[PDB]
């Protein structure tokens, strides 16, 4: 067996202390945008986020309603794969067409949508997803470090190239993170066997070795982890690019499930993939989704600017941050 | 004093970091035999389980229904030796006798048996346990870092060579390895003063150099600890050969004791072996053997596939074991 | 990002370990006198306090009686600035002419007092506190590792030269001290984004790198994280000069706020400065601060005999520190 | 101030890993005799306690009935000096003079008791103390590290040379120890500042190099930090000579307090010294001192023999301690 010294913390184990703020940085003047997508030195992302933060691949969080609300504020969403193949190219174009500010849109002014994708159905589910308008494919596993995963992004690169952006895994490690970089994934998800936040620090840091090694930059993606807004920085200032989010979404007026009133407390419908439907619940309810988003970023663009910092890249250059006792917490 | 300077850690302090997995790596695929009793480099062990489980040798748990339910799915009981000579011998005997799939069979295709033995009674004790046909016997004892565990083994080695197999022990560090290595066990038993990982750990070590200097290679069970499935791929993964389990087998269907229903519940009753019957309790009755072993080892495959490993001793030594830190837990 | 090895820890996971008490040592002998402002090698502070704490710049802990009360004892109080200037001015110059025992007074013989000042409207409110009467200013924030806190320093010291002394921050390490050291600050306040035992120790530590090196010491205040009148005693001997204390104040007859009958338990209002009026609860009503502050300091006292120390800078060379375990609390 | 690296553990975080038992390690067997008061190389102590069990100087534990049924067993009380000098004296001669098997007996076969004095009216009663026929006096205080002890030891050393037996301080490090040791104590008491466990490490490691360089062996005694049988073998163990007990024996029917029945429980009354009578409470009333006693020793006696020890000076060598996680416990 092989050991490792050093036991995974969480994110909750974590504080940003603070740098020199400048007079100039104020939440106003912080800038959000991250790449998602890979690109080389010199060059910048094909897709660029206005705000770090992504929906995840689930049945009561990515639908249309939520991919056009998450898209209208600059972030994007990734319509459930877990549904029929013609389903889900339906929602892809419904997002697509819909029409007829930091909106995440393309060159046709359409709203950017990406869609989740097994490592089984693939030959027939990309095809439709494409056709369909689906601008970012991911691919959905628990545990991405296998051969299907390889297998999966590379009849993608042989059908379509470059053409089609495909990210994919859920690895915790940099050799995880190593094998999808080589296989071709676009971007890479983290969040597993690992503390979240030991997680994101040892890809991170393979992601920068293998920059440094190939002139690539492969954005990452922390997903799932993130119990407070103070996390959402914390990720970012850790190396990741943007956040995966599912709870966080399920709250809202947009996501797919149904409002339920229990005895004064208005509700909504949460259920995992994995679910029998993994776990069936409720998350409160929270409104519309603009009103929230706004609430959280304003608060991780002024702990940016008390680590004077005005872009995601700064932050992760400048932040300093130690580890907290157990008995802090 | 002799102090130690990393504390010891249970079972709930680590995860598995996955491996890359292969296309042919399905749960069907994987091959869980384990060697029982000790062989020398370029041999195969005599005695090889189906399935890395054995019943623990308590009056709650291994009688003659658990030893033959276990025996057909590959697994081996070792009946309690805490009752009469003529009475265990009877029961050694029926299960020998009870004929007239993984099944662990022997020669005459009779179901495999163990027997428990203490170092008190063993010159009238062994003989009949011998006689009744047990194919291991296995001493009894929290504590077998004694004189009393090299004499019994001693008087078995004199008495009938390298014929009949005696596992031995409880011991929790190398030094105790050692000393039950050097007495003749063909197999030995971890668990007791140190964490129920740590102990496997430092002992597989100890094994390993044993096996290194002489050229034989000795089992070894950790016996106790686990509280989930996920437990039970650690042990192996962290080197110990089969485990050995109590609470877990009196749930079922086939444990010796009396099935009693408390307000709703079906429960089955529960004693240590050092209760006034240690304690005594109630376990949640769980039904047949087969149906929740069958279960347990699906998750096992599984977890091994993630590490991708189709059989024990690749996970042992593809394995990628991570400490937890006490917040995350 | 840059990481930090050993977690931070708070007062809670430290103790004093005895020191040689003398015979010479008795509570009474204890001299608890400490700098409130900067000063070079070879000279004693301007002000100087009988005893080493202040309280709070807090609507609901800082007002006049309060400052009368503790100037009275040989503390200081900082007359919150969440007010208007008029109000603020009004209420110092209530406390500077209130005259028509370690009291602090100046050389009219009239009480000392403090006020807290903010980065906006310093350039009105400076001159109407200075006018007023105010011994003594503090910059209110929650970091004060920033440009805005230069400038105000900047502006005062090209305004008043050293005639009027500025506290300020509130920074967590030895980076934000050196920067609000070199921008002026006669004082400065440690206290947030780490523990509060490790904020206190490394800015101390740069504290004392700084006076090694320009000559000038700048006593420093640990502002809050203190449970225990224990706590107390740990801060001043890890290095702080005086602590500033918000519940521990609003709990007394002087206190600004309304004492509140709850259910036999009689209580006073007690809101933090970020509330909405932060914090809004209550505080159990302890009396007059005299008999209080009495209690407090006579077991400071002793226990820094039971160091071996007569007066706070003999506690911090002779105190002997130890970390605790997590188990242990 | 000077910081410790590692923080202080309590017996809690600690286990015995099992030695090499004989068969001739029996606990019948085992000898629990110790030295109660220093001596040189090549002798043996003057005073040898037959168990290593002494009953706190406290008003609710040592009195005369707990004193004859201590003495009985093997060990040893130390009459409260939180009396008048002519109470105590009293008591200790009702002790003496009771008579008119592991006794602890003198020459003239009465039984041994101690009697607990402090650094204040020491000159008034020592010599009642000793015409009353104390056997050892040891000075009652929760900080030794200090003057006043250096003074009283003096003054009977003076006043009677090396003839009057005197225990003194508690103290929790080597430098305190060190004090104590040359100011002519007899015995060192530990316990306070500092985790048990750590202070009796650190202490008795003092002790062993005082001894190495002095020729000049004092014991040590563990007072209080005892929650469990267990522990007792594990101060031992770690090199303290005898363990002082407060709680333990105020729930016999020899303490001084009251029996109280609180609806069906029978409790004992107990009150800490430094109570307004520190706490008042009650402890359950466990019967006679005998039957106890003798169900604790009977376990250190079989814990001994798992680590292979016969003897307690054995036992101190031979012992492998081990650290355990915080999580498992």
């Amino acid at each position: 067996a092989k050991y490792y010294n050093e036991p995974c913390h969480t994110f909750n184990e974590y504080l940003l202390i603070p740098g020199l703020s400048t007079v100039d940085c104020i939440p106003s003047n912080v800038n959000l945008s991250t790449p998602l997508v890979k690109f080389q030195k010199g060059q910048q992302s094909e897709i660029n986020l206005k705000i770090p933060l992504v929906s995840a691949i689930m049945q009561s969080v990515s639908g249309e309603k939520m991919a056009i609300a998450l898209a209208r504020e600059g972030g994007i969403s990734f319509i459930f794969g877990s549904q029929s193949i013609e389903s889900q190219a339906a929602m892809v174009h419904a997002v697509k067409n819909f029409k007829a500010h930091n909106e995440l849109v393309d060159s046709q002014k359409r709203y950017l949508v990406g869609a989740g994708i097994n490592t089984r159905d693939f030959r027939e589910r990309v095809p439709a997803l494409v056709e369909a308008g689906a601008d970012v494919l991911c691919i959905d596993s628990s545990d991405g470090f296998s051969e299907w995963q390889k297998i999966t992004i590379g009849w993608i690169r042989e059908k379509y190239g470059d053409k089609v952006k495909v990210g994919a895994g859920n690895i915790v490690d940099g050799e995880g993170f190593r094998y999808l970089a080589d296989a071709g994934a676009d971007f890479i998800k983290i969040g597993i066997g690992r503390g979240q936040a030991t997680a994101v620090i040892d890809v991170v840091a393979e992601r920068n070795k293998y920059f440094e090694e190939t002139g690539i930059y492969i954005p990452v993606c922390s997903d799932g982890g993130i119990v407070y807004d103070y996390h959402m920085t914390l990720a970012l200032a850790m190396g990741a690019d943007f956040i995966m989010l599912g709870r966080y979404f399920a709250r809202f007026e947009e996501s797919p499930t149904r409002k339920v009133t229990i005895n004064g407390s208005v509700m909504k419908e949460y259920w995992g993939e994995g679910s029998s439907r993994g776990v069936d619940s409720y998350v409160p309810y929270a409104g519309k989704l603009k009103d929230n988003v706004e609430a959280s970023l304003n608060k991780v663009k002024s702990t940016m600017c008390n680590c004077g910092a005005l872009t995601i890249p700064q932050l992760q250059s400048k932040a300093k941050i130690t580890l907290v006792s157990s008995v802090s917490i």
